[PDB]
């Protein structure tokens, strides 16, 4: 492991707005990226967290940051799973893409691959607006993720990228920031 | 990778209401523990972390769940840091152990060491009563974890390991549930 | 390549009468199974396939035979896909079991696995009471497969386990066979 | 293995209209071909296959399709095996090519050489006019194949060649198709 | 390469008397066996090799000697080539075992097989009674072997056997031998 | 192997006319060649095998063919041997090179050499005027090879050459040969 | 190993003048260099050692020769520990750079690095003006180098780099020398 | 490397009082041992450093310490320069071995043998009562050691052996030590 | 290579007083023996070596050594060197064994075998009564070797053996040795 | 090995004169060189070798011929020896060159180090004026060479050098020499 590791690449077929579409991951070059394997189309947690970001999508576009989840399923499980109502357990529409990893390359690429059970762990991925990988939430398989934590951290890797203070632990918009210098440090521990 | 995998077995010297101590991974068998990794004693974001939790230790103890924090520091360094005041960006009195991983095994074991830096990055591990890794979470230098965060994800495996019922997307204590089966779930969706 | 080779083991979740059950190759033995994988579940030829077979079942099971299929998609999507309407491309209710290869271990065991898709392409196998592999039918993707012919191979193989005479081409039911020795065979050519 | 493979390459001595003649896979390009391996000469179903395609040979020509048949048996026994009469376990005068595979080289090459037995299974192979493989049978030594069958599959492939359609289980001329798609195919699903 | 080296084993399904039988080399212990190797059933120079071979069988069997040929061609083929007419090329029928070498294992064990061609040369072994290779002989595809050298070398060697002499250049029943030491030899030479 | 394989190259010492003369398989282009090793000089069956040939000579030089003899003797030894006369064991005069083997090379490269005991087997190869291998003579080392079988073989090889039809078992000058065509052959086998 | 071997490279941050600069061993070429590590920040006998060596630097600096002091801890570790009073265990205000071998790789290239322990012996090189490596003195941890056995090998170092004469056992400034030569030696000895 | 090593095993020949007598490492277990390495016999530094030690060898023997000397030269060398006058370069009598190294295993399992040189460097070794090495100083070859050194290391490795206080940069007998405990380390330093 | 190096085991066949027999190194333990090879028969240099031991044996034998001769020669060849006069560079009868080697197997032992040559070069060995390997000699082509250098070497050596003393240069019977030890050798010195 | 291998070069310090000098097998050439190994200074064969040869120089450079003597030996230890008494078992007056080989490359390159003992053994070696290696003596330890043999070797090198004639058992000057021919060996042996 290195510091400032690109986020490996990935490229494949992905459901948007209904239709089958290619993407890859240099699509969002500019912007900064949330990525999130799911394990299972049809199953539990999952369509929880694809629901939460998709209803919230809007308080990370406006901070240019898209969002993008990916299961092992095909394409056309997602797209039947998109055409199943939310009250069965489907997603309804949906403006986040769903990438198909049928291959299990792009789920082997980032770490996330279950050998044993042919799907992924619930791995989540902050992509910078340069392509590099800045967090990595992983999560056991009966524990979804927050949108807020990630929302937040979204937040705090925007605000140090543009100012070069550092965040504290619990950091969120309008809260004290340190200046990463044996001197500099002192204005936010004395206060 | 394959699911529930234990936590790779530490051991080290820790210092311990400022004694040094010998500490393993076994010890916290029985309970939850939150064992995380901070890049370097006496710089920025670490210090913030290390008081986060330490200052709500009692929210975690009170719920079976230690916390253990780490870095490729000596213990000396470890102690001349808890000897070094608040507000010139030292800890004070604090009743987390801070592991020593001089050799840097304990952090190339968990994955969390940087090659380039002699230090690892921000990675915190809830490791389960069993000893099996449940949550890894990795922060890139500039941005601290939550506290808040860590708390909803042990209240949450503690509660599936319990009820065998999965917690959606932003879970917290009162919040709904999902009996994880084709047709239980639909007591969840079907509202 | 050797004759007479057993069929790969394989074991997996499938989904049988609405229920997800481990099952077994060794669970047939006794009997003559089809094992035959499919590309995907909520695609084209596939339930065309499924169903056919489906809607023949006794035809299989009046001659001590199963049929059971299998696709890398996981039970779930095999139980939504069952619990989808056949006019909207579903599967409706199905006696045969769908058995799940998420893990891609079963698909590359029966070297029917496409390396370049993550699905398998459409491979039969015809499986004797014994266990051992006796056909072989591989089709590429766009042409489904026949459940006539399945069941004139299946016949086929059944009547030469035991009579211990051969079958010509386009043998049926009914149809002459010949004696496999160079004596005997002249009793069907002259 | 993968999508569209070519057919692995042959050439060698071949029985065409009762002279030794050199014959290559290149040889037919431009048209479909049905390339099949049959154990032995002087056998038992064999002579049946070979006289079963031969006699229905214009079923395929007028639909430009060949039909070459190979086993592992030198070009004289394909000759002295012509050369005996049909009520005699021979073939007769035959329009098919009878290519010798004396060295085994193309048996192994399309994967039906039986190491045991020192001859072929039954295989064929229908291969497209870019000599791309678009289906295999393989038989065990009792059962012969079918020339309806194989005349099927030669239709739905050229057939699906020339649509945006593809053929359901047991398609024949004249059948209902599928268009490939999402929304398309509810036309032929919904009846 | 040593003295007195056994004849590799050899078994197969040979044509004896118009049926299969399986055939073993050690089927031959105790007796001398010329087996001999010959390229293709329905070609030239092999038909008369195996009939001049036949049709003197006693001049072998009368001395203990056994004669066994074997090409790579089917069991099916060489009765096809049995029951094919002298005066067309075939054998009519035959008193020496034809063994079928389908897999190519027994012409590649005795060093015969040619890679390029799929069939071996014509190699002829003289093996004695104890299984121990005594005479190798190798022609090229145009020239046939000599029945009457055959006789000679199997003669010679059953002499020498018996009488521990040894046999000058073109001996023959009658002929001189010499007694293979320095002082013994001068009893053939020194005249 | 494969079908007409280069007899392998040799070069070495000679004794020819009671010289020593470098010789070389090379200088018999043109020729057809006898090249025959024998085990050892001062033994048995040797000597009675080069005068064999050598009183025989002239029918092969007749034909455009060439004797040379070889053993893993010295130069010196050939001499010696040459110059002790034919009632000792000697070979008095000689027309036939002998070639020296000292280093065991050409041997080996003739696949003769004997590990165990140091010489040559009585091996005798046929080579044609493009040095190409026609015949291979193998004898165990009691039994001496025959001048009237070895001048038919090249009598024979040198008529298939001419006339590129083949010759039965047994052939001699004046003998019945086969035209090796299906067609052609029934010439010879109509009788 | 081989005569007249250069000290292997090395870079790294430094803690000079209470600033992080970065340092490399060809910055100290035309100098000697008394190039020394010790076990951690903090402790013991490490303090005494450093201080000792810094406080005499002008020994040093007056006769062409400079001092840097390394360990495995930060450069954050070392300026907390300069910032610590001397009468608490601290190194004070100090002029030998302090360098930082986090990653261990400067320890590991000069052979000093513990794997057991996680930093250094008390491993002391004295590095000539063309960067060879002249001297190592290696301390097990408890027993502290010396500053004046230092000085004295420097001092003849030098003394032979000029003269060409060698260094008896226990040489100091003006005490005998010799001759390297079977003639020569003899003005020494006789 | 690791702490506590024990110095490599070793045993030859060595001259003791004139005579030549097996020599081991493990003689000197019990007793400190001061092992070095010297270039050569007839050189230079060598006799000044090994005369240092003889003439001083009291105050080692007084604290239980024992001497030897070694190179690369002869037994019959060393004693030929111990039977040389000191006014000569030699030793004269000498009461320290002086060990053998012919072979150079010795100076090669103490790394202080030079491949370019045929000879070791100036390597002096500190060991232990139990056989530990706790002091290497290696001196390029025209810088002489130290007596008074060597002393002082002697004195405080036994000193902390016996009283777990460790000695600071310097220390001499009489000198101040200290209590490595991060509270009993104050009464050393304030001071 | 170590001191006190066994003489390489061998065996072989032997003409002894004009018989063959099998002979072997350790038929001459309890005894020394002089081992000498020699390039060829019906050479050179070679007999004159032979001739020169031969006719002077008894000088070995009166001092308990034996002599054997060998070359890559087979028995036959030095029976018939043995049979060949003096006058005509032959040897005539002869009581020292001439080994065989025709394998080269002894040779290459011994490290005299020319791989360019398939002979070895001069090569002589003195051994002991307890086959250790005393004295090599090893001669180019053009020169013979020494009889009386070889007796005086076989003489020093029983010396040297007997009395522990050790033989200056050029020692015969009868002068002076040394003590070889420092203090006993200036007897011899001091002269 | 082969016939007329170079010596192996070498180079190294020698004490010539009084003084250290570089000296190169290269350097003799032009000139026969006698080059010997001797086990160590300061021992008891060694010395009275190196003064054998040494107080005979002249009767090697009278022929165009050099002497140089080898130990493992330093040159320092070489030049105290030869500064050491005759009767004190020391070189004194020399002549000849005594080469170092401290590393030991040159032992080992001429294949006469002892691993065991740290030395070599007694090791001669002439070479020619072309630097071709000649003849090779080895001795045991306890037995000296012969200057009177090595002077034999010399001139009978140079003789057959010269005349192309080859030299008997026990040749010296003016002794008889032998045509290495088969018929001009007939001068020598037919008297």
């Amino acid at each position: 492991y290195f510091q400032s590791m690109p986020a490996p690449y990935w490229e494949g077929t992905a459901v948007i707005d209904g239709e089958f579409k290619e993407l890859k991951l240099t699509d969002y070059r500019g912007k900064y990226l949330v990525f999130f394997f799911y394990p299972l189309d049809f199953t539990f947690v999952c369509p929880t967290e694809i629901i939460a970001f998709g209803d919230r999508l809007e308080e990370f576009r406006s901070i240019n940051t898209e969002v993008v989840a990916c299961s092992v399923d095909s394409q056309f499980t997602h797209l039947a799973w998109i055409n199943t109502p939310r009250r069965q357990g489907g997603l309804g529409p949906i403006r986040i893409p769903l990438l198909s990893d049928l291959t299990h390359q792009i789920s082997k690429d980032y770490g996330v691959y279950l050998e044993d059970s042919g799907h992924t762990l619930r791995g989540l991925f902050i992509i910078d607006d340069k392509g590099i990988l800045r967090q990595i939430t992983l999560n056991d398989l009966p524990v979804g993720r927050s949108v807020d934590e990630t929302l937040r951290l979204v937040q705090a890797f925007q605000y140090t990228d543009k100012h070069g203070e550092v965040c504290p632990a619990g950091w969120k918009p309008g809260s004290e920031t340190i200046i990463p210098d044996p001197a500099g440090k002192l204005k936010y521990f004395d206060k």
